[PDB]
DNA sequence: TAACCGCGTTC
DNA sequence: TCTGGAACGCGGTTA
């Protein structure tokens, strides 16, 4: 009814006063009926501020609401205010013939009386309309409305007459001309940022007029920053319940002033006033309030955010933990923390106020941060970002310390707060509230909302900009068949990955190489063009202006004349990597691909006929049987009660498939059949280029982030990953779900014209070298050391341009086989004169010369291991690793720990086989320690190597019909902790292999941790009955561990990464105690 | 055995 | 409701 207007206007005002109690008071310009200048800023009459959020709102005339944007502000002068902006939201009618528009303008104004403000004709255009590119409008209607919920009561009466579309049938309706209705589901205050142009971030001065962005202002303002931790009673070996828990203390920063709550009913002492500076420039001075009861704390922590009024609120992890359990404690004692200080849980149930973003760090951290899901915890994050070791204790041992030694539970609660301040400061700070100036968001919803749609943002700002008629979303095709086939999967060939060589390569021993002769002299006849390529295209620069261009020529090509005589060499090798800088963007743009300019046979020489390769996965049951799995499930009942055709089409196909699934695992003996087609598509080069030039525009920021080359702030290049995120995230937006740009086409011809280029890379770099590993765009590769390398033009400008021969010699191949010819470009739009050019963006960049590279090998014959591998610098110290379980989130600890002091030593040796002697000391340090069943190590240190940490990704339940380590973990978690231990999401699970039950599956022996750390008869009862085994009595875990799993476990990795690499090298097993697979025992001979 | 799955990584 | 992609290693399951 109206009263969702009521509810909603009664919210605005509950805000409002909010709002005014943090010092936002609604700012009304002063009147001016003069003309509005931008150079006259400093004259019209108005506020100056800077936009630091902005909400959509109701409110009153000054019955029902209007909808509009509360914008809030700093201001110059240390104070803040808000201000409002109304604006009609409103969606377009399209029609099915344009000759009858005002027949239905008519129709419309008569069914939405009680909806529609306006009406209005609207021409767009229309990038699925025929000769659009020649100037013709699709024309639209307009519908303008009161408030938001008048549109969504528009929207409810016009899908009867969407779904709809009686006379003699012997020989139309004004309702069967309406089409369909688009920009209907932009969400209201993104509406109104992009039509008003106004972005979070930037100054203006709020006139009658309306916002007038101050160019001259160059910083942000300095809201008042504030980062909170708190640290809660916990159950012993069990999570934390608001119900029943307290708060200990809750420690925070306000703009670098630490500060401390203690609960005195739980904290045994009065806490005096300390320091913790973990490096000089993160300053920690911290004052504490002692208060006695959870009461004082909280009411604390509330007087003082009402004090210092701050605008941001940062946290980790606290919409998941510190926010909900604030809020329930304080329901526990007739708190309101909403009119406390405005904070209330929304729709997705995390936490946020009208005045003050809430920056959550975890999101950063999981979206922007390009670091592995296992070092995502806090204490990861502070060393690789901020650099130190933040104070570190165990969760089961807050609790007690807060009675036993209160300051240690003090220290380490300063210690969150310390590293969630800065962390904020130096890294989401400044990259949210920048990326809001160019996202129509606020900074709440920058910082949470998935890359992919941060994508359709600032896609949809360059349609609307140049009066392009937005798409509706993608709706999802719930069925489809292939040669009578019904298809589980549709999707594309993607990367191209290679395992090639596995072993120890080193600079310092030589390696055995046959060149190609044939290749030398390719090189040679492609040398004259190559080399002008490196100055001209690579450099920008003459060859005129060059004064060694034919001394740089006569020594490369002396290099290759003598490894074209002198073909077989053995030699020192050189370690590279060479990979296309922005590659699939790049890819995307020199070819102008963009969702839109993929079509069919249209009367639409703009051909580029690209090429993309098509997998399905299907069923093997033919139609026939899926009629007869349809047939019985409409024999059967469904609950909600309901008949087959009662339920969603979705459903339905869900429901056949997984008969349908069951069936072909009998009749079939398999789920899905693949099958790979390769397929073409028209992309014409003369569609609006909307799409390819906003991904050009973020790949031309990045190549300037990247630019910031220094050899003192390298977080330029922690920026240039940003840009990296958006561009990857341009690149999938085409296959996103509920996307308004689709064409799986588009990435498509993306991954197979990179693999195309990648293998041609390889053809020639196998005939000069050997390539080592190839993935995507990238090669790991060993090249002669007398192979042509490093070359630095001289310029008459006595400037240097450098020369990678072995990046132009491919750059220039690349130049000449992959370059579009076909890009045209609007010359001038006043007459539609469209010009053509060549277009190639991809270059390739190089990495290194490097000292050595380590890749491991199967288990199996033949077979290499892909994506994995070590690197290490001319001076010793890690470039890469890659794939290894070191860097892996829950692995065994022990092959962890094992790699960590493994990789360092295939540095020592002075011959391919000392090097692999050295490393086997390793190995069999190792393999003591297993064989000696941890004689020599503490229950604890043991505990830590051999336990395996798994994360559940849902809840148990959602696993049921499944058997897995972490399943038994969980399970048996619950029967001996409750099953509150298995109620939340992300269970991690620490589990130990038993011996017993013997002849029984692994996952049958997976014993939880927290069982050794329990009382000693709860440990035997469950010990018990977890091994079968009922005369038990001892409990040493040396006891109960399967030491000849986690023997096989470590075994395999020596294998990997050093025994059967040795082998392929032609070294004899350096560790014997590991003894080689048969096939390996059998090529021997 | 061959086919498949969950997790977490490299692109 | 909100929601970028595919290729790959490893240790397990099932029938
Ligand atoms: N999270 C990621 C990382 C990479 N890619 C894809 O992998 C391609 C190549 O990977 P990479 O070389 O890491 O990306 P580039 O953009 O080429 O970056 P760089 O300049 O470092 O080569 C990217 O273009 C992108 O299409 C992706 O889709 N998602
Ligand atoms: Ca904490
Ligand atoms: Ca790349
Ligand atoms: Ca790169």
């Amino acid at each position: 009814n109206y009263a969702l207007s009521a509810q909603q206007l009664l919210n605005a005002s509950k805000i409002d006063d909010i709002d005014s109690m943090m010092g936002f008071e609604r700012y009304v310009p002063p009147q001016y009926n003069g003309r509005f200048d931008a150079k006259d800023i400093d004259q019209i009459p108005g506020r100056v501020g800077w936009l630091t959020n902005m909400h959509a709102t109701l409110v009153s005339q000054e019955n029902q609401g209007i909808s509009g944007v509360d914008f809030y502000f700093l201001d110059e002068e240390g104070g803040s205010f808000k201000s409002t902006v109304v604006y009609d939201p409103y969606f377009f009618i399209a029609c099915n013939d344009e000759s009858r528009v005002n027949d239905v303008e008519e129709l419309v104004k008569k069914y939405l009386e009680s909806c529609l403000k306006s009406l209005q004709i609207i021409r767009k255009e229309d990038l699925t309309m025929d000769n659009h590119l020649l100037g013709l409008q699709k024309t639209l209607i307009k519908l303008s409305f009161v408030n938001s919920n008048q549109l969504f009561e528009a929207r409810k009466l016009l899908r009867p007459i969407l779904q709809d579309n009686q006379r003699n049938i012997y020989n139309v309706d004004a309702k069967h001309l309406i089409e369909d209705i688009r920009e209907y589901d932009v969400p209201y205050h993104v509406r109104v940022s992009i039509d008003k142009d106004i972005r979070v971030g930037k100054w203006y001065k709020v006139t009658q007029q309306g916002f007038i962005e101050d160019t001259r202002k160059i910083a942000f303002a300095d809201p008042v920053v504030m980062a909170f931790d708190i640290e809660t009673t916990k159950p012993p070996l069990k999570f934390p319940d608001s119900a029943v828990d307290q708060i200990m203390m809750i420690s925070y920063m306000i703009d670098g002033e630490g500060f401390l709550i203690t609960n005195r009913e739980i904290i045994s002492e009065d806490i005096e006033d300390f320091e913790y500076t973990p490096k000089p420039e993160y300053p920690g001075f911290f004052t504490i309030f002692n208060e006695n009861d959870e009461v004082a704390l909280l009411q604390r922590f509330f007087e003082h955010i009402r004090d210092v009024r701050p605008t941001v609120i940062s946290t980790f992890n606290g919409d998941f933990f510190d926010w909900p359990f604030i809020h329930n404690r304080s329901k526990i004692h007739g708190l309101d923390m909403f009119d406390e200080i405005g904070f209330a849980p929304d729709a997705e149930g995390e936490y946020k106020s009208s005045y003050c973003s809430h920056m959550d760090c975890f999101r950063w951290v999981k979206r922007d941060s390009y670091l592995p899901q296992g070092s995502q915890g806090l204490k990861a994050v502070t060393q690789s970002k901020l650099g130190y070791n933040p104070i570190e204790l165990d969760p089961e041992l807050m609790t007690p310390y807060a009675f036993e030694k209160p300051q240690h539970l003090s220290e380490y609660s300063v210690s969150d707060a310390v590293a969630t301040y800065y962390l904020y400061m130096k890294y989401v700070h400044p990259f949210i509230f920048s990326l809001c100036t160019i996202i129509p968001l606020n900074p709440d919803e920058t910082l949470r909302k998935g890359t992919g749609t941060l994508c359709e943002m600032l896609l949809m700002v360059q349609a609307y900009q140049h009066n392009i008629l937005l798409p509706n979303k993608h709706t999802d095709p719930i069925e489809r068949f292939y040669d009578g086939h019904l298809l589980e999967s549709e999707t594309y060939v993607g990367g191209h990955v290679e395992s090639l060589e596995a072993g120890v390569f080193r600079s310092d021993l030589k390696n055995e190489f046959k060149i190609d002769p044939s290749a030398i002299d390719e090189l040679l006849q492609e040398l004259p063009e190559a080399l002008k390529f490196s100055v001209e295209v690579e450099n920008k620069s003459s060859v005129d202006k060059v004064t060694n261009f034919e001394e740089i020529k006569n020594q490369i090509t002396q290099k290759l004349l003598e490894l074209k005589e002198n073909n077989i060499r053995n030699e020192l090798p050189l370690i590279y990597h060479v990979d296309v800088a922005s590659g699939y963007p790049n890819i995307m743009t020199t070819n102008r691909l963009q969702p839109d300019s993929i079509k069919a046979e249209r009367d639409c020489t703009c051909a580029r006929k690209l090429k993309w390769a098509w997998r399905g996965e299907f069923f093997p049951s033919k139609m026939d049987e899926y009629n007869m799995i349809k047939r019985a499930l409409q024999n059967e009942t469904f609950p909600n009660v309901l008949t087959f055709d009662e339920l969603s089409y979705a459903d339905q196909v869900i429901h056949i498939k997984k008969r349908l699934t069951e069936y072909s695992r009998k009749v079939y003996h398999r789920v899905k059949v693949s099958e790979i087609v390769e397929r073409e598509a028209i992309v014409c080069q003369r569609e609006n280029p909307f799409y390819v030039d906003t991904v050009k525009s973020f790949r031309d920021r990045r190549y300037e982030f990247k630019g910031l080359a220094k050899t003192m702030i390298v977080l330029y290049d922690s920026l240039q990953l940003a840009h990296k995120v958006i561009l990857n995230s341009f690149y999938g937006y085409v296959m996103r779900k509920g996307s308004r740009w689709y064409s799986m086409e588009m990435a498509g011809i993306t991954c197979l014209t990179g693999a195309t280029i990648i293998q041609m890379a390889r053809a020639l770099v196998e005939r000069v070298g050997r390539p080592l590993e190839l993935d995507t765009d990238g090669i790991w590769c060993i090249l002669p050391k007398s192979f042509p390398e490093t070359y630095f033009f001289t310029l008459e400008n006595g400037k240097k341009l450098y020369l990678s021969y072995p990046c132009s010699m491919l750059n220039y191949r690349v130049h000449q086989k992959f370059t579009n010819h076909q890009y045209q470009e609007l010359k001038d739009p006043l007459n539609y004169i469209y010009e053509t050019h060549s277009e190639n963006t991809i270059f390739f960049e190089v990495d290194g010369p490097y000292k050595a590279m380590i890749l491991p090998s199967s288990k199996e014959e033949g077979k290499g291991i892909k994506k994995r591998y070590a690197v290490f610098n001319e001076d010793g110290s890690l470039a890469e690793l890659k794939g290894f379980e070191l860097k892996r989130r829950g692995e065994l600890q022990l092959i962890k720990n094992f790699q960590s002091d493994i990789f360092k030593v295939f540095l020592e040796g002075d011959t391919l086989e000392g090097c692999y002697s050295a490393v086997a000391s390793v190995c069999n340090r190792w393999l003591d320690v297993l064989d000696s069943h941890g004689l020599m190590l503490e229950d604890e240190d043991l505990v830590s190597l051999i336990c395996e940490n798994r994360s559940m990704s849902k809840t148990l339940k959602e696993y049921e019909g499944q058997k897995s380590t972490s399943i038994t973990t969980a399970r048996r978690l619950g029967d001996f902790l409750g099953e509150d231990m298995v109620k939340d999401k992300g269970l991690q699970c620490k589990y130990i292999i038993s011996s017993k039950p013997f002849n029984a599956p692994v996952t049958e022996r997976a014993i939880p941790v927290a069982i050794f750390s329990a009382d000693i008869p709860i440990k035997r009862s469950f010990l018990r009955r977890w091994t079968l085994d009922p005369s038990l009595e001892d409990l040493d875990i040396r006891t109960i561990i399967d030491w000849g799993y986690y023997r096989e476990r470590l075994g395999s990795a020596i294998q990997k990464i050093i025994t059967i690499p040795a082998a392929l090298q032609g070294v004899s097993n350096p560790v014997p105690r590991v003894e080689h697979p048969d096939w390996l025992k059998r090529k021997i001979a």
